[PDB]
């Protein structure tokens, strides 16, 4: 119905500058959805876009920048940094508003159908 990638983001070294990585959302449906990506580390992230629609049968890749670390860290720690998506049906038309401004009552009313992942995150 609704795909959803990758199950991992892999950020390589170095860890000290910024890069980017990619998730996507496919809509392999017949109606348009909506999504929202929730970040876990937001000082260290950057989602965009973090919230859009999606017609039938488009794909929106997602960019999910990171911005760096001040050092190395061991070759040994695991980054417990996390990306939720939640993609929910839009049946309404928005009226010029933005996905952030009506999440609230698409949620609110579908939240039952949602389509999550959790992406996860790891540093190489």
């Amino acid at each position: 119905a609704v795909e959803i990638s990758p199950d991992v983001l892999v950020y390589k070294s170095p860890l000290t500058e910024q890069s980017t990585e990619y998730a996507s959302i496919s809509n392999n449906s017949d109606q348009t959805i909506a999504f929202k990506v929730k970040t876990t580390a937001p000082k260290f992230y950057c989602v965009r876009p973090n919230a859009a629609v999606v017609a039938p049968g488009e794909t929106i890749q997602v960019q999910v920048i990171f911005l760096g670390l001040t050092e190395e860290p061991a070759a040994d720690f695991k980054c417990r940094d996390k990306f939720l998506v939640i993609t929910l049906p839009s049946p309404y038309d928005l009226n010029g508003k933005a996905v952030a401004d009506v999440w609230s009552d698409l949620e609110a009313e579908f939240k039952q159908q949602a389509i999550s992942k959790k992406i996860k995150v790891k540093y190489l």
